[PDB]
């Protein structure tokens, strides 16, 4: 609760969280390109007496502090972790999770394309989402596949218990009012995959972006909006 950890808050290489609701947090990390500094998130679930990790931070050093800054805030142990896409910023950190003793998952696709792209790969295979509409069980949290956006790989995560959606990167923030990098992107098929978004989780109370400030449903139309508005450029 109160102000969302913005890059002002975090130093080069450190980590923050943000309890959400109840066994919820974001977890809030920065990496520069090209000279600007931005702000990333993943989200943190309480799982009985251990936590489950949605997406690095961005690096072996943001993740290692994220780690650090988990056992210092939370006091739990981080059993297991997802990635909801193949790019670094959700799994540039997997070897430092996977050397604490986190066991690190994402699907058969965003291990194939990391695989390709040369990046770190998560050990363990999620089953069950190579389809668009697909929805799992794990553990505190349900993933979903809507469909190619972002990427054709990219995961959605909603928290049951405490009506929180994790767009990860295939939702943009309201202030982010132009695309971001769509090299891997399917601008065909993101609005629809967003409405597959909608249509399945209409009771989501919070919504938290990829990058920045989280906000209600309306990020899923902002999102539309955007993309539309890139594809017609
Ligand atoms: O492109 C975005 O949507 C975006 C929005 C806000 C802040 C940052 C980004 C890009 C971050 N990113 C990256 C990324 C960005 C920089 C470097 C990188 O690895 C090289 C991967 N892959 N997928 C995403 S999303
Ligand atoms: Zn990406
Ligand atoms: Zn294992
Ligand atoms: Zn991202």
């Amino acid at each position: 609760s109160g102000e969302y950890p913005t890059v002002s808050e975090i130093p080069v290489g450190e980590v923050r969280l943000y309890q959400i609701a109840d066994g919820v947090w974001s977890h809030i990390a920065t990496q520069s390109f090209d000279g600007a500094v931005y702000p990333s998130n993943g989200l943190i679930v309480r799982d009985g007496d251990e936590l489950l990790l949605i997406d690095t931070a961005w690096g072996a050093k943001n993740t290692a502090a994220l780690l650090a800054e988990i056992e210092k805030q939370i006091g739990l142990p981080v059993t297991r972790a997802v990635s909801t896409h193949f790019h670094d910023d959700r799994v540039g950190g997997v070897d430092v999770l996977r050397a604490a003793g986190v066991a690190t998952y994402a699907s058969p696709s965003t291990r194939r394309l990391a695989e390709v792209e040369g990046n770190e790969i998560p050990t363990h295979s999620l089953e069950g989402l190579s389809s668009s509409g697909d929805a799992v069980r794990f553990g505190p949290v349900e993933l979903f596949y809507p469909g190619a956006a972002h990427s054709t790989d990219n995961l959605v995560v909603y928290v049951p218990s405490a009506s929180v959606l994790y767009g990860g990167c295939a939702i943009y923030e309201l202030s982010r009012t132009s695309a971001g990098n769509v090299a891997d992107a399917d601008l065909a098929e993101w609005p629809t995959s967003i409405e597959r978004i909608q249509q399945h989780y209409p009771e989501a109370q919070f919504v938290i972006p990829g990058h920045g400030l989280p906000g209600g449903l309306d990020l899923l139309k902002h999102t539309t909006n955007v993309v539309k508005a890139h594809t017609n450029r």
